[PDB]
RNA sequence: AUGUUUUUU
C-alpha cells in the first residue's frame, strides 16, 4: 500500500477496484477522490498504509509531504507532520520521508505520519549525524562531464561544439546567455539528454518556471529524469515555493554525497518573480528592480558548489536578453559578472539556420586546465587562435564542415596539425 | 419565439407586428424595448418564451446571458440566471445555455431561466462530465493550417508570401509585429479572408480592442465569422470584460473538442488598458510599465495551446512598434520572448507602396518541419539562403517578381532549380 | 514625487 503506486495506477482498474470494494459511485469522481476512499476502506479492515514525499516545514512548525508529479503543489493527499516530530528527529525542509500513514480521523483533513521508516533514501541512524550543506568547503571543478555522445550521430555536433567551447565540470555554476528565439529549446533538450546517456548516475532535475504547458508537456515526456515546472497560469508566490522547495531538496541530496544537477531555464523568470513578491519599499532603481529583490535569485545560483567531502551541486541557468525590457537588461548582467562560464547564442547565425548558433569567440571557461589534459587544452588553445580571426558565421561554417568529416574531435585535432 | 431571431428582424416590421398586437405606439420607442413590450403580450397569452447567450457569473453568485451583436455590454434584455441553477448544473463563465424564459414579473427587471435545453451546443449529459481546459495537455502545432487560396487571385501573393514566411498550424501563438501605418488592416483582413475561405469549419473571432468605429464596423462587414470589438470609446474596463468573456468562450469551446482561432489586433491596447485597471502600488518600472499590469496579458497570450485529446486554440496577435511611447517597447516587447512566431513588417518598405511590406529575413516559425514535407523544408531553406544575402527592398521586389510569373508556389519552387 | 521611466555612447 503505497501512494506512488496507487498514483501510477490508471484511471479505469482504480475505478474498477473501487467498485470492487463496495463504495459509492468512482465514475463521477475524482482520481484524488478515488484512492482517498480507496485508502480508507483498506484501512477500516486494519492493514497498513505507507506513503512518502518531499518535506515542507510551515511557518508554523508543521509541514506536508509533496508529491513530485504534482510540481510540488498543494494537495488534498498530503501528509500531515507534527512538529513534535520534527523536534525529535530534527526534519528540516527537503527532507525525503518515507513512513507508515493513516487516513484522517473525524476532524482531520490529511494523513498522519506515526513512524519513520527511511530518510533521504537512507536509514535515520545515518541522517540524524551529518553536517549541513553551509558548512562543505567549496571547491572548483575536479571531475570532468563529457558531453559528448560518442555513437557518431548527426545531434553529436552540438554536444562537441558544446565540448570544445565550454567544458562542464561537477560543480560549475554556468549561463546560457541567448536573445530569444535562438534555439534554447533545443539546446537544452540535447543537453539533458547526453547528460542522461553519459552520466546517468546523476540526479538530473529540470526546473521550467513561466512556461508555456505545451513545452512543459514536451520536456517532461522527452528527457529521462524529473521534470518540475510551473506553467505560467500559477502566481509568483507558486514559482518561489517551487524554486525553494527544489533548491532545498538539491542541498539535501548533496549532503548525502548525491551528484545534483539542475537546468534552469527561468532565471530572469525567476529573478521576475521574486521582484514582483517582495513588498514595495519606495525605492525602485533603474529599469523597475528592487534593491532587495535579486538577493534570493543571488542566493540561489551561489548555492551551486563542489563538495570535497562528497558530492556537487549543479546550476546551469540559462539567461534571457535583448528581450525589450530593460529589467531584463539589468538583471541578466547583474548575474553576469556570476555565471563561472557564458556560453553566448548569436541571433544572427540563427537567423541564417545554422544550427547550432553559439558563439564560440565569447564562450569560455575558467580554469579549464582543471578539466582537460595538457595536450587537449593545447589543441583548444590552437583551435581558439585559428577560429578568433574568422567571422561568427564564417567559424561555425568551418567548425561544421569539419565537424561532419569524422565522428570524434580527436580524429579533427589530429588533422588539423 | 427567440431572442435572436426578433433582433434579427427590422424595426418596421417589430413596429407593426406590435400595432397589430394593440401596444403602445412603438414609432417613438427603442427596438429592445419594441421586443421586450412583444414578448411580454406573447407571453400574456400563455406561449413560451426562448432565449440564448453568453453566460458571464457574476462576484455576487449570480450571472446574466449576454449577447454577441452587443460585444458583451450590458442590456437591459439579458437573462438572470439564478445561483441555485449555477451550482445544479456546474456552470462556469463561458457556458453557452440556451432555455425557456420568462418576462421579468413586478419587482423584476431582467428574463428568468426555467429549464435549460442545450449547454454549449451539446446535451448537458455530454458537458456535465467534461475535462478543464487546465489539465488538457499541451502540444505543438501538428495540423497544417494553409493559408493559400489556390484560384490565382492578385491577392493570393500576400498569402503565398506568408505561407513561405511563416507556415501557420493549429494550436499556434504567434505575434504581427509591425510599425504604425504599415498595412496591418488590409493584411489581417487578408489573413481573415484566407481562413474563412480554407477552412470554414474552423470558429473564427476578431477581437479589436481600442479601434476606431468605423474600422469595427468594415471588418463586421467584410469577414465571414463573428466580430466582438470595443471602440476606444468605452473605458478600459469594458476592455478588460470583452477580452474575459472572449477568452473564457474560447476555453469552453476548446473544452468540447474545437478549433477556435482567434485574431488579435490589439496586446498593446489590452495591455495599455490591464495597466490602466490595476490600482497603483507605488512602484512603477522604466517607462510607466506596472510590476503587475502584464500578468493578465501574459496569461490570455498563454492561453493558447494545441489540445492532444481533441480542438486547438489559435491566437495571432498584432503588436505595435516605435509608436513614440516607451511603455509600448517594454508593453509589445515583455512579450518577444513569450510566442513561437514574429512576422515582421517594415516601414521601409511600405513607404515605397511595396504590398505586401514583410520583412522575410526576420521572419520565421520554430518546429516548421511539423507542418511542412522534407522537399517543401529544403525548398524553403534553399529559397532563405538565397534571399538572406539580398536587401530586404531588392529581395521583396524579387520574391514579388517571381510569384507574379506563375499562379502556385510549386512551380516557383521547381523553376528555381 | 527621489530611484525606475525619460536615457544614449
Ligand atoms: N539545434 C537546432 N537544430 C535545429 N533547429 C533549432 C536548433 N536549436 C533551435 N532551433 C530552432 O529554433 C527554434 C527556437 O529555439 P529555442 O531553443 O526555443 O530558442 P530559445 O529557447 O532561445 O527561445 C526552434 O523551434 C528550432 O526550430
Ligand atoms: N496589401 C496591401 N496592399 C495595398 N495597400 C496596403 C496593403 N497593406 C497596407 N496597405 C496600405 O497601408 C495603409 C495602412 O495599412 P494598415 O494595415 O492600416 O497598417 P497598420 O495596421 O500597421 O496601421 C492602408 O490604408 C493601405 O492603403
Ligand atoms: F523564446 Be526563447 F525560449 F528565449
Ligand atoms: F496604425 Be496601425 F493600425 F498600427
Ligand atoms: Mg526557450
Ligand atoms: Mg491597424
Amino acid at each position: 500500500m503505497n501512494l506512488t503506486e496507487l498514483k501510477n495506477t490508471p484511471v479505469s482498474e482504480l475505478i474498477t477496484l473501487g467498485e470492487n470494494m463496495g463504495l459509492e459511485n468512482l465514475a463521477r469522481m475524482r482520481k484524488q477522490d478515488i484512492i482517498f476512499a480507496i485508502l480508507k476502506q483498506h484501512a477500516k479492515s486494519g492493514e497498513d498504509i505507507f506513503g512518502d514525499g518531499v518535506l515542507e516545514i510551515l511557518q508554523d512548525g508543521f509541514g506536508f509531504l509533496r508529491s513530485a508529479d504534482s510540481s510540488y503543489l498543494a494537495g488534498p493527499d498530503d501528509i500531515y507532520v507534527s512538529p513534535s516530530q520534527i523536534r525529535r528527529f530534527n526534519l528540516r525542509t527537503g527532507d525525503t520521508i518515507s513512513g507508515k500513514i493513516r487516513p484522517p480521523k473525524e476532524g482531520e483533513r490529511y494523513f498522519a505520519l506515526l513512524k519513520v521508516n527511511e530518510v533521504n533514501f537512507d536509514k535515520p541512524e545515518n541522517a540524524r549525524n551529518k553536517i549541513l550543506f553551509e558548512n562543505l568547503t567549496p571547491l572548483h571543478a575536479n571531475s570532468r562531464l563529457r558531453m559528448e555522445r560518442g555513437n557518431g550521430s548527426t545531434e553529436d555536433l552540438t554536444a562537441r561544439v558544446l565540448d570544445l567551447a565550454s567544458p562542464i565540470g561537477r560543480g560549475q555554476r554556468g549561463l546560457i546567455v541567448a536573445p530569444p528565439k535562438a534555439g534554447k529549446t533545443m539546446l537544452l533538450q540535447n543537453i539533458a539528454q547526453s547528460i542522461a546517456y553519459n552520466h546517468p548516475d546523476c540526479v538530473l532535475m529540470v526546473l521550467l518556471i513561466d512556461e508555456r504547458p505545451e513545452e512543459v508537456t514536451e520536456m517532461q515526456r522527452l528527457v529521462k529524469g524529473e521534470v518540475v515546472a510551473s506553467t505560467f497560469d500559477e502566481p509568483a508566490s507558486r514559482h518561489v515555493q517551487v524554486a525553494e522547495m527544489v533548491i532545498e531538496k538539491a542541498k539535501r541530496l548533496v549532503e548525502h554525497k548525491k551528484d545534483v544537477i539542475i537546468l534552469l531555464d527561468s532565471i530572469t523568470r525567476l529573478a521576475r518573480a521574486y521582484n514582483t513578491v517582495v513588498p514595495a519599499s519606495g525605492k525602485v532603481l533603474t529599469g523597475g528592480v528592487d534593491a532587495n529583490a535579486l538577493h534570493r535569485p543571488k542566493r540561489f545560483f551561489g548555492a551551486a558548489r563542489n563538495v570535497e567531502e562528497g558530492g556537487s551541486l549543479t546550476i546551469i541557468a540559462t539567461a534571457l536578453i535583448d528581450t525589450g525590457s530593460k529589467m531584463d537588461e539589468v538583471i541578466y548582467e547583474e548575474f553576469k559578472g556570476t555565471g563561472n562560464m557564458e556560453l553566448h547564442l548569436s541571433r544572427k547565425i540563427a537567423e541564417k539556420r545554422v544550427f547550432p548558433a553559439i558563439d564560440y569567440n565569447r564562450s569560455g571557461t575558467r580554469k579549464e586546465e582543471l578539466l582537460t589534459t595538457q595536450e587537449e587544452l593545447q589543441k583548444m588553445w590552437i583551435l581558439r587562435k585559428i577560429i578568433h580571426p574568422m567571422g561568427e558565421i564564417d567559424a561555425m561554417e568551418f567548425l561544421i564542415n569539419k565537424l561532419a568529416m569524422t565522428k570524434t574531435n580527436d580524429d579533427f585535432f589530429e588533422m588539423m596539425k
